[PDB]
């Protein structure tokens, strides 16, 4: 049997020239790679953007291996060809509107999209064929041989692909002309490289209601590899491919990655690690001995990086080594247990059950005993209350937890059931962790690359392996199924299934993936209506009048009533979304005069990552102008210094507003407010 | 034969209690009247608004007279009954979009709505029956007897009227629920009083939205009046008139230089042989031996010009009422003076398509220093808005600057020639009651106007001078309803209800909001607006100095540009020109003389300020028109010594902020000066 790795590939959008790209990271938290003319990885990336300030695509290399785990290439004996067929699609315009956890079958059938009344995107299209044409699907492309290149283009749709679809003609807002979902290549030895979209995002309504008939060039889908041997026999093996938006901080790793997601699903559903979990009973095994370096240390290291992209100082006690994390002894147990007991336990997946650990913000509210519980971040629903969407039992999950496997292992550590030193690897290839370990695992509201369908074991045929629904001959004739939920049918995924739930266009997830102000007093409430009534009596009196003279006072009463229908219920806590993937609080990086003049800031100052992108619509147009957060001291392990690099400072205008301009008091002009923005006009 | 007067009645909208109204002015520039319980006029209006600040409707009294010109009432011997039937309708939503002079057949058949491709309003309705339903038509109502009252309500449509229509249900924006076009009453002796609408303006699209404005309605109307007088012997005679409803007259003592009575009179002279001594119908020329009269013909013009200063800044017109020479001296010695006066008046443009270089495109007497004066009257003409090349046309009709009507100008010319008398002259053969209604409406310019537009200049809608020709009869409309696409000016067979007001803005509050000033180009006769592209190319250079000995750093410089493009703005050089100062004031004097009104208005008395201050958008005018002041003579008891100020403004609606200039400029030294800013909060 052959195997293809990675099992789930990851590419990232880029708007630079089609031929100007980097290759995939080779580890979790790894930089992507420059390459040579043979398309073999060389050194890590020099610049993420080209000279014009356009983002380079990141491509995924896939490799195929024989029965003894030896790599097969066009140079291997007895191999005469290797043909890769990749079928990517974007089903987002054909899917349901995103409503947090509604639609997620892990909470039971009563939380199905139908049971919850979730509406379809582009809801005026109700016939099946009209829904199918909302999908961006240009059919499968194939590549083989030495240094091949084929676009997944609207201009080379195979004649055997009977039902292609895409947004045709000139779009009225955003990107005008859709043309491509990406590019397939082979390297000098026949390996596959998949490159995804270009960052296209356009549509025919004003984003400003608005938002119908919009599209992006995110996609995902199947990978098929046929290796033909000298005698014309062959073997076939498969994988999946996902395209994400750019990784703007690739060295910073999510506390729970999508690799952690796949692993946890694997352990609890596919017997991936029999020693850790008893599939017969549905419980972890309390005699499982964790390993510090493999299981615990990465959590601590991930936590320690968030400071470069967010203000989460309350997490500092978890990477301080204020005591010895490697000491398994009974004398150190109360310390390890205290550390562990500050992590939020997982909520059950029961509808209507609100008083649960992920609705708890703090360890206590007694002064002296107050600490935000860990990890400190939004959960998968801090946005809608129990009573939204005409429901009374909408699922809430306000604050973050680790995944169940991470937390189990952390608890073994706390118990003293762990070792120090090397452990052997789990039975998961490194190539499989290196792709999706660079994608967000939690929270998922919806997420960045993928959302909570990936937590559902029914989409997998085994740990880390996406189950495929049907095959090329089926789709050739029928096209893709717009209304089919792979989580409901359980018989596999189609192209477009892994990304369809995400925002359409993705630049909305990016614009919103910042912070959330999250209520922490009422477990069933995220937002409430708020009425602010201000009643004012103005009284006038006149004086400094002559001794003869008196004038009557005057007074009147005025009131204002401001109603906001859905605001976070106080008291609330400032909570991050995805700092590694959508930075917020970052250090300025220009160390030379020219970059300081154009950015208007000195180096080393913490400022807002998205400053100047003042609207959703501006994010849709100008995403590519943002910085990549990177370690400026990368050559010296252990002494990181992450700053913005490669921001297109020339895009932004700037005004320094004196505080007395706002207040009317000129004494306040000793203080000023920097304001970044994009001049509407503006020309080069 | 009977006659009904006025031939064209005028009522004004009001949102006060249905029972709380004033009666019509009795002369041009006359205040409306309070009335007694018998609905007879008593003395002129005390307050235009009720105690809540709601505007009182103005109703029109109609009287019927016998062959002897004796008034007939229920008290007349031989009169058994007087029965009035009034049919008002609003066809605005069913008519064409207003595009200045497009559609006006006085410019020839090539200027027809169809030749000019003017779109219908609510253009997605194309079937005749669907166009018909856009009309607000509740059928006719009748009234007779002593002190009768009948509403023109959606709840009392006669069963014989088969095709009523109106906007039913709850409107999404503005006024919610349409119910009535007005009220018919009789007085104690059986005279008719017509009261019009309540100021309703609502619709189902967002006015502030792009392309918004479809499916909007107001409660303006107009239509036919029929009077049947039944005598003791049960015989009867019938006679007819017309009725128009306009928006409030916010400065009723201030008269338009050319009123709608002037329009009807001009039409009558030129087309209906109204004054055979003035005009030769056989040759189509005025008679040069006609002797004008100063008091009747000339003086009113001078008096009207002298009032505009209360509502606009038109000081250049001051020489035309200065009596710097004796206007009543008809002698040769004063002729050069008279002629100089006359020669500062614009001659009328011919109405020939494509002929731009004409007198109404000329602003000044010359542009030679010492010889510069704006020609008269100094106001916008009937198209200072759209150029020759708009609306997909190449010869769109332009008329930039105002002229008198042809008859006023002829008479002024006779005065200049010395062909005029001083002293009384006998009236023209037009009833004073017919002048008193429409003499209080705008005659020129019409773009579109206030109460009515340029179809009133078309002789084909009249059956004689001042008399509207009626199309069909009551029975026809009972069965067929109104004809939505029918142009009375095209068919020449008379008017239907709704015809006199349908061309005006829908809602009228758009005409009121726009009826302010125009910045009018005066260099290119074919151009009103142009695109304007402003490109600003800026080199920023930095140098550093005061450095220690031996230290230098390089200069830095870079270049940036902005390109603003405004698509349709006035082409410079342009002139600040008024629209309708008497009917839509712009520069007016504050009027609050006690402390409370000053605190609420935020202004001392006697200061000239903007009339609409605080109504910062079109949508706010639609909602809050009734908050605006009435401009009136505070010194009305003293003939010759006028003092017009605002009165009755609903100051409490508006909020106020004083902005220091250094808030804008960033320079605190500028805070010695401030800018008043009025606005409407809404959360009030």
């Amino acid at each position: 049997a052959l195997s293809v790795h990675p099992s789930i590939g990851v590419a990232r959008l880029g708007n630079a020239n089609t031929d100007n790209f980097v290759l995939n990271p080779m580890e979790i938290g790894g930089l992507p790679y420059e390459h040579d003319v043979d398309l073999k990885p060389t050194t890590t990336v020099v610049n993420f953007k080209d000279e014009a300030g356009c983002i380079r695509r990141q491509g995924q290399v896939f490799k195929v291996f024989g029965a003894s785990n030896e790599e097969l290439t066009l140079d291997s004996p007895n191999v005469k060809n290797i043909e890769w067929t990749v079928h990517l699609a974007n089903k987002k315009a054909a899917w349901y509107e995103f409503r947090e956890l509604n639609g997620n079958l892990l909470y039971g059938r009563d939380n199905s999209y139908s049971a919850r009344g979730v509406p379809w995107r582009n809801a005026s299209k109700t016939a099946s064929s009209e829904r199918q044409s909302l999908i961006i699907d240009l059919g499968p492309r194939s590549v083989s041989g030495v240094m091949a290149t084929v676009e997944i283009s609207i201009n080379n749709i195979p004649e055997t692909y009977l039902h292609p679809s895409y947004p045709s003609g000139e779009l009225l807002q955003g990107s005008k002309h859709f043309e491509s979902l990406g590019t397939l290549r082979t390297d000098s030895q026949g390996r596959l490289i998949v490159l995804g979209g270009y960052g296209f995002a356009g549509g025919n309504t004003d984003l400003s209601g608005g938002g119908d008939d919009w599209y992006d060039d995110i996609s995902d889908g199947s990978v098929t590899c046929v290796v033909t041997y000298s005698d014309d026999s062959s073997e076939t093996s498969t994988a999946w491919m996902v395209v994400g938006s750019p990784d703007f901080a690739p060295e910073i790793v999510n506390i729970s990655t999508l690799s952690d997601t796949c692993f946890d699903v694997g352990v609890r559903n596919f017997d991936l690690v029999p020693d850790m979990y008893d599939s017969a009973t549905g419980h972890y095994k309390s005699d499982y001995v964790a390993n510090f370096d493999r299981d615990i240390l990465p959590i601590i290291q991930r936590i320690s990086q968030y400071q470069w992209v967010s203000n989460v100082q309350s997490m500092s006690g978890f990477f301080s080594f204020q005591f010895d994390y490697r000491d398994g002894s009974a004398a150190n147990k109360a310390n390890r247990m205290k550390y562990y007991n500050y992590f939020r336990q997982l909520d059950n997946k029961v509808i209507g059950d609100y008083d649960q650990p992920q609705q708890v913000l703090m360890s206590s509210e007694v002064e002296g005993d107050i600490l935000p519980l860990m990890p400190m971040n939004s959960g998968s629903n801090s946005v809608s209350s129990s009573n939204f969407y005409d429901l009374t039992d909408n699922v809430v999950e306000k604050f973050l937890a680790l995944d169940a496997t991470q937390l189990f292992l952390l608890g073994q550590w706390a118990e003293g059931e762990f070792t120090a030193g090397p452990a052997d690897d789990y039975p998961v290839s490194d190539m499989d962790t290196a792709s999706i370990g660079n994608c967000v695992g939690l929270p998922m509201c919806p997420g960045i690359e993928m959302t909570w369908s990936l937590q559902n074991p029914v989409i997998y045929k085994d740990a880390y392996q996406i189950k495929h629904y049907q095959d090329k001959a089926y789709f050739d004739v029928n096209g893709l199924t717009p209304e089919r939920d792979e989580c409901e049918e359980e018989t596999g995924c189609e192209p477009g299934d892994l990304t369809k739930r995400m925002a359409c266009p993705w630049q909305a997830d990016f614009f919103n993936c910042t912070i959330q102000t999250v209520n922490f007093s009422e477990p069933s409430v995220n937002k409430a209506s708020q009425t602010e009534t201000v009643t004012s009596r103005t009284h006038y009196e006149w004086g400094n009048l002559p001794a003869g003279v008196s004038v009557p006072d005057q007074s009147s009463v005025s009131a204002t009533k401001n109603v906001d229908e859905k605001v976070p219920l106080p008291p609330a806590y400032y909570s991050y979304w995805w700092p590694p993937q959508s930075p917020w609080d970052v250090l300025t990086g220009e160390l030379d005069t020219e970059g300081q003049l154009h950015s208007h800031l000195p180096a080393g100052q913490q400022i807002n990552y998205a400053r100047g992108i003042n609207s959703y619509s501006q994010m849709v147009e100008h995403w590519s102008a943002l910085a990549f957060i990177r370690d400026r001291n990368q050559n010296n392990d252990g002494f990181p210094f992450f700053t913005e690099t490669e921001r297109n400072h020339e895009l932004f205008d700037f005004k320094e507003v004196l505080v007395g301009q706002v207040t009317g008091n000129s004494e306040d002009n000793e203080t000023s407010l920097p304001v970044f923005f994009i001049n509407a006009n503006k020309e080069s």
